[PDB]
């Protein structure tokens, strides 16, 4: 803790030796102990007291930057519990800017407003917050998507927690964490909110409104039952021609794949949430054959995931599927063309499979299937992460970097040059933190350094190449 080791160190008096002190306090400017909210609080107004005591005994460079800077310092290494939301945080500012602080630091000589001192962050953290507070007041669960579909670019994601006012926060454990908990909260809604769109498109078909539908309650209702998606699908299915279903006695009329039998069990029950037949129990199954395609609609094809992946008998057209996703240049731009076309997550994974048991001798209409459903199943990883933090950077690393081992052996057979998927997910789906703010942070620090050194009569001081070495340090080590 460092915090903690601050106290007791400070605690040993010798203030009388300004060297003695000046050590204690150079520690903790690169002390790597992380804090908690509850244990800053506990702490503050004694470290602060000890800091501003320092300086009144030794007039040294270092112990002002402490005090001075000890509200940035100490909020830097913080490790916040985002489940308790911002209360711990605010309850935390309002012990750094209370009025012991104010005359602790003004009857020690020393300011209040320094960058990283307990005015500035006071004010900043407070704004971070509610700006915090404003970006989890959306959608909580499903069935809200379900009543208001509203379709959020995941590149405004956390984007008012990153602005330049905050700039100076960006680097703090507790805010990089917080990107990632928003990004947790709000990237999930959009393919939902994408097929809920779909299924209540008027002017698509039936069969097609009806399939979106079940691809909805499998992906983010399992069994949990909404009654407008049990009426939505209902309505749809009791309107899809029956020419689309395998009649009774046919060979292979039975519904042959876990695909099927659920896509036929909902459909002879009128009820979405059925998903296996009694044995015995007669089911139409959904035509596969080329001639189904009528029945769909033609950007949407591969919503019909059994047909699609019915290779031998059926080529669904995604040439215009994989036009609009090998051009997309967003996030957005990508979930959107996959999730309207019918490539929701569990169809990338099945026509990902269906095609790639084909490699190497694909045909080009079947590479397109390919690419779109392989490019569409690392978008699907990626999507719930996206945000403006280093845990996205984390994250995108992390799945780019299992690209060339998942799909070297393939890229030249579904027509792309090497590395050719990370080409395509790189270009909608590459981090974009605002790095320039890390420097931000330490031209901020620094200048309050230049403040205390000029304050001490010096054109150097120990402080500097410590904190430098410090944020040297996390600069490198984090990005
Ligand atoms: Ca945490
Ligand atoms: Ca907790
Ligand atoms: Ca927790
Ligand atoms: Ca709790
Ligand atoms: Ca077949
Ligand atoms: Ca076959
Ligand atoms: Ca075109
Ligand atoms: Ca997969
Ligand atoms: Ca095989
Ligand atoms: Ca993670
Ligand atoms: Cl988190
Ligand atoms: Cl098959
Ligand atoms: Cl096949
Ligand atoms: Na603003
Ligand atoms: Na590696």
């Amino acid at each position: 803790g460092s915090m903690e080791a601050l106290v007791r160190a400070l605690e040993e008096a010798d203030h009388a030796v300004a060297t003695v002190v000046q050590s204690r306090i150079l520690e903790f400017f690169m002390a790597a102990g992380r804090e908690t909210p509850a244990g800053v609080r506990g702490l503050w107004a004694r470290a602060l007291r000890l800091a501003c005591r320092a300086y009144v005994e030794t007039g040294t460079c270092e112990a002002a930057v402490l005090a001075e800077n000890l509200a940035g310092l100490a909020l830097w290494r913080l490790r916040h519990d985002w489940d308790e939301g911002t209360a711990p945080l605010l309850e935390l500012l309002g012990v750094v800017n209370g009025d012991d602080t104010t005359a602790a630091l003004t009857e020690a000589g020393l300011r209040t407003s320094a960058e990283f001192g307990p005015d500035a962050m006071f004010r900043l953290v407070s704004e971070w917050c509610a700006a915090f507070d404003e970006a989890l007041a959306g959608a909580r669960s499903a069935d809200d998507v379900l009543a208001a579909p509203r379709v959020v670019p995941p590149e405004q994601t956390a984007r008012a927690l990153v602005q330049p006012r905050f700039a100076t926060l960006y680097d703090m454990d507790f805010v990089q964490d917080g990107l990632r908990y928003v990004a947790q909260h709000t990237n999930w809604a959009l393919p939902l909110a994408l097929a809920v769109r779909q299924m209540q498109n008027e002017g698509l078909k039936p069969l097609t409104r009806a399939l979106f539908a079940l691809t909805i309650a499998d992906e983010f209702f399992h069994d949990r039952q909404n009654p407008t998606l049990r009426e939505q699908f209902a309505e749809a299915a009791r309107a899809v021609d029956e020419a689309a279903l395998v009649p009774v006695g046919e060979v292979n009329a039975t519904p042959r794949t876990a695909v099927e039998v659920r896509v036929s069990a909902a459909l002879a029950h009128g009820d979405a949430y059925v998903r296996e037949l009694r044995p015995g129990t007669v089911a139409r199954r959904l035509r596969t054959d080329q001639g189904v395609l009528a029945l769909l609609d033609p950007g949407a094809q591969a919503v019909h995931v059994a047909a699609a992946a019915d290779l031998d008998h059926t080529q669904v057209d995604a040439t215009g599927v994989w036009e609009a996703v090998a051009a997309s240049a967003s996030p957005l731009q990508v979930v959107e063309a996959l999730v309207t076309a019918g490539f929701t997550r569990r169809h990338c994974d099945l026509l990902e499979r269906a095609v790639l048991d084909r490699a190497p001798r694909l045909t080009a209409a079947q590479a397109a299937v390919g690419c779109t459903a392989v490019v569409g199943g690392v978008v699907h990883r990626l999507l719930d992460d996206y945000g403006p933090g280093l845990d996205y950077v984390r994250a995108y690393t992390d799945v780019a970097d299992t690209l060339e081992p998942l799909y070297g052996d393939v890229t030249a057979a579904l027509g792309l040059p090497e590395k050719g998927v990370e080409a395509v997910v790189r270009a909608c789906m590459a981090p974009r933190p605002p790095t320039e703010h890390v420097g931000a942070a330490r031209a901020a620090l620094l200048r309050e350094v230049a403040a205390a050194e000029r304050r001490a009569g010096l054109a150097h001081s120990a402080a500097r190449e410590a904190l430098n070495t410090w944020l040297a340090f996390r600069a490198q080590s984090r990005w």
